[PDB]
DNA sequence: CGTGATCGGAGACGATCACG
DNA sequence: CGTGATCGGAGACGATCACG
């Protein structure tokens, strides 16, 4: 269902206190810290048909057990599809069912991830394709040149922009 | 069951020319100069479990449509198993049931194979344990140093027997 | 010593829908 | 542009018996 942007902040606020995972049965919280709104919510558009959350995870070993075993403290829902990667929730937010989906990038990554899960789709069509016309391949994960990571001393999504030849550009004014 | 070697030359001079397979829809017979007999029959034993017969290939790809298609003019039979390597018939031969077993090889691999197939199995466990401890294997198909085969120039199987450094015998002496 | 034929069961793999 | 989750179906692969 869709919901406006000011419902979609208040659900967000929500869940940065409350969404953990159980590990080998007992049950750690992610902290707000590893937590980063994304999709059009990060876009700020006035309707959203989902709302969209990366979660940083700091080691690689937890990627088997983040996702696949969610918990949301206090809050009905139930599983769409989820695997290692990318999990899809249907939430009840005050009698009501709203499409929640996860997504999991590690430290490393997360410039990368943040700046495709933003999008929109059109905006990275047009990025992808121009690096694409100079041999690389760009992704959540990294930037590519002959199936090898190029090593960019990057931190922050807006040091990336500008790292691979374009300008930054707040989220909401990109098309 | 058991025969005779008697029963047994007389068995396989039938088969002879009466063996053959369908290739494609038509029928192509084996021609005796690419028949071979071997196993205990070669050894001359006074007593047989079974027939084994070695069917010469003239080319790699036939070895699809041999065995698998293999005819026996005028003779019940029943197919216990059947690769492209090895098939094992149950023959009916004057109102009794005899064991036939048929191997193929090609004619680049003839010497090793009629030595293979010959034995018996304590003489070769012998033989190849010996060029074992010289980082040699010896198959059906050749002899190998490496993974790789080794380019005997021979032609005969008395010739092989002794370039791999023994003496040759009569196969009815060999124990 | 070294390989073959057969059985049966798992795990990448393409097709499909989905994610920004 | 580039990848993810899921479904379902095939083909090497180990175990077993067999071949000299």
């Amino acid at each position: 269902g869709m919901l406006t942007l000011i419902q979609g902040k208040k659900i967000v606020n929500h869940l940065r206190s409350r969404l953990a995972f159980e590990y080998n049965g007992q049950l750690i919280k992610i902290l707000s810290k590893n937590i980063v709104a994304v999709g059009s919510l990060r876009r700020e558009e006035k309707m959203l048909n989902d709302v969209d959350l990366l979660i940083i995870v700091p080691e690689k070993k937890l990627l088997k057990h983040v996702l696949p075993n969610i918990r949301i403290k206090g809050l009905s829902f139930s599983v769409k599809v989820c695997g290692e990667r990318k999990c899809v929730l249907f939430i009840e937010w005050e009698k009501k069912t709203y499409q929640l989906d996860l997504f999991t990038a590690l430290a490393e990554e997360k410039p990368y991830a943040i700046f495709h899960f933003t999008g929109p789709v059109s905006y990275l069509i047009r990025i992808r394709a121009a690096l694409k016309k100079k041999n690389y391949k760009l992704n959540q994960y990294g930037l590519f040149k002959n199936q090898t990571l190029v090593p960019l001393k990057i931190t922050t999504e807006k040091e990336l922009i500008k790292e691979l030849g374009f300008t930054y550009r707040i989220p909401k004014k990109r098309l």
